[PDB]
Formats: structure tokens, sequence, C-alpha cells
């Protein structure tokens, strides 16, 4: 599972992550590849170690492969895919791309389709949003960085209070219990379907973070999207059943999607 650190050849800074440095090169001097530079004392080094063990055995074409690990050097190396289009929020900001009704349709079912297989390996993104999810070349929209929040050693991003923490897309049981579950996942896509429709549009925009924690919890939900149709918000309100045990499954939904581009 270890890659050669000298394998690699550096060429573009691909930005800034919750790790630091993240970079764009060359695995054998053909395959593309990105690289996310570990900056000292961000990860819980030893348990990703451990855990890129069973990351690397899921492998979808809508989520983002992990090719490998270089932990035998200090900064630690992540080799994953690389997406050219990069994150897909800033994609959807871009007017540039004057997107139909049917591409933003589409970018919900590649979400969906790396959801309910992560949903089928029981395994929790735990930090769903159109920042975490990528854009390739051909326009594939890829889901990113899943279960890495787990290793995240950032006091404002792993509190419920902090200013990292994914509050707008967090669910009440999660915002009040820290009640974690594939239920807290399927809210997320639900508001990752309204940033979609919104064209990278911030949930809850008017308020503060603060100020979004109290109206979750009154039963404040998302409004319609001018560019969501009537049975595309049904979908995306689905998610957000206050009873968690009352949402459905991403198995549903992506069925739910597909009958909605049928009927387009
Ligand atoms: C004008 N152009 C210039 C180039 C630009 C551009 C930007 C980019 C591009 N590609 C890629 C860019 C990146 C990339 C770059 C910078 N930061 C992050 N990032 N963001 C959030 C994040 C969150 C977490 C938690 C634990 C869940 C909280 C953990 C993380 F480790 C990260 C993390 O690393 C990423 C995503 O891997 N990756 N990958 C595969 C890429 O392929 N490709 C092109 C697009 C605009």
């Amino acid at each position: 599972w270890e890659i050669d650190p000298k394998d690699l050849t550096f060429l573009k800074e691909l930005g800034t992550g919750q790790f630091g440095v993240v970079k764009y090169g060359k695995w054998r001097g053909q395959y593309d590849v990105a690289i996310k530079m570990i900056k000292e004392g961000s990860m819980s080094e030893d348990e990703f170690i451990e855990e890129a063990k069973v990351m690397m055995n899921l492998s979808h074409e809508k989520l983002v492969q992990l090719y490998g690990v270089c932990t035998k050097q200090r900064p630690i190396f992540i080799i994953t895919e690389y997406m050219a289009n990069g994150c897909l929020l800033n994609y959807l900001r871009e007017m540039r791309h004057r997107f139909q009704t049917q591409q933003l349709l589409e970018m919900c079912k590649d979400v969906c389709e790396a959801m309910e297989y992560l949903e089928s390996k029981q395994f929790l993104h735990r930090d769903l949003a159109a920042r975490n999810c990528l854009v390739n070349d051909q326009g594939v929209v890829k889901v990113s960085d899943f279960g890495l929040s787990r290793y995240v050693l950032d006091d404002e991003y792993t509190s419920s209070v902090g200013s990292k923490f994914p509050v707008r897309w967090s669910p009440p049981e999660v915002l009040m219990y820290s009640k974690f579950s594939s239920k807290s996942d399927i809210w997320a896509f639900g508001v990752l379907m309204w940033e979609i429709y919104s064209l990278g549009k911030m949930p809850y925009e008017r308020f503060t973070n603060s100020e979004t924690a109290e109206h979750i919890a009154q039963g404040l939900r998302l409004y319609r999207p001018h560019l969501a149709s009537e049975k595309v918000y049904t979908i995306m309100y689905s998610c957000w059943h206050e009873k968690a045990d009352e949402r459905p499954t991403f198995k549903i939904l992506l069925s739910n999607i597909l009958d909605v581009m049928d009927e387009e």
C-alpha cells in the first residue's frame, strides 16, 4: 500500500486543505495524482495509517480514489486521484458554466451513487458538503476526503461549537447530542443537493453559525432553490425529517433522483 516518495514529481500547487499544502504530481512519470502534504501536528498519524487499509478497499467510480501513502517520512503524504476542475463548490459558483438543470441533476446522481456505495460498505463520510466534492476533466463529480474528519487534530473543527465544524450540513441530533449515523450523512446529502440547485449558495446564508443551530432545532429547514423543481425539492426535503428513522437511505434517494430525470 506504501508509495515511493521519489516516484512522485511536484508540478503545481492545488491549494490548502485541513492538513496543509496540496499539490499536483505524477506517479512513475505517466499517471496523474494529487499529493496532500500533512502539516505537523494536524493529523492523528497513527490512527490514519491503520485505517487507510479499509479506505483503499473502497473502489467506486464516483469516489476520489486513495492510491496510497508515504508514511516513512515527516511530513507524511497521501496520494489520491487527480480531479482537474477542482472543488465542486468553486465550480458551481463560476457563472461561465451556465448549467442546465439536467447537469445539476447529474451532479446529484454522481454524489448519490458514491454515497450508496459508502452506505453498502457501512462507511460514513462524516463531512458531506460541496467543499468536500471534486470535479474531473470530464465534468464527473466525485466524493472526496471521506472519513478523514476522524483524524483531524484541530480543535475548531472537532467541536460542534467551533468555527470550522460543519454546522449547516449537520442534523439536530448531531448539533445537540453528537448522534452521528447513516442518517447524519443523509441530512448532509439534502444540504449538498441544495448547494447544487442554489449554485454554490451558502445554506442559511442570512444567519450566523450560532443563529443556524437555534433555527434548525425550532424546525426551520432550507427553502426551495430557484432552479429546483417541486419533485427535486421533495427529494432534498425528505432528508430533513426531524425523526432520523423517517429519513430515507442512499439506495432509495438514488432511485428517487433516477425517476426524476426519466420524468425531467
Ligand atoms: C484556475 N484553476 C487552477 C487550478 C484549480 C484546481 C484546484 C484543485 C484541483 N484538484 C484537487 C484538489 C484537491 C484539494 C486541494 C486543497 N485542499 C483539499 N482539501 N479540502 C478539504 C479537505 C477536508 C478534509 C476533511 C478531513 C474532510 C475536513 C480533509 C482534507 F485533507 C481536505 C483537503 O485536502 C483538496 C481535496 O483533497 N484534491 N484533489 C484530489 C484534487 O484533485 N485542481 C485544480 C482550479 C482553478
